[PDB]
DNA sequence: CGTCGCGACTCAGCGACTCTTAATCGAAGGTTAACACGATGTTTCCCGCCTGTCAAGGGGCTAAGGGC
């Protein structure tokens, strides 16, 4: 809801795709791996 | 009553295939008449058809925001 082209049409498909990959809606630190320390 | 006329006979003789089984390193040298059209390929561009860009335009579908 902060930028355009992010309405209700595509609001849960991206979250489902991210969860299927192995991650989830959060469950980590905000901007934790934002440096080259955990780069791979 | 002998042999030889005439026959086979096996004996020699002459030719001829392989060199275990895995492995130590890759290729390897000569022979030196002249010319001519013709039919036969060889090689270059050149357009023909066609294939492939991205763009322009547009609409139609999908979706997101605002109002009652």
């Amino acid at each position: 809801l902060r930028t355009p082209n992010f309405g209700r049409k595509s609001l849960n498909e991206i979250k489902e795709v991210l969860a299927g990959m192995g991650l989830h809606l959060g469950m980590d630190v905000p901007n934790w791996p934002p440096e080259n320390i955990e780069d791979l």
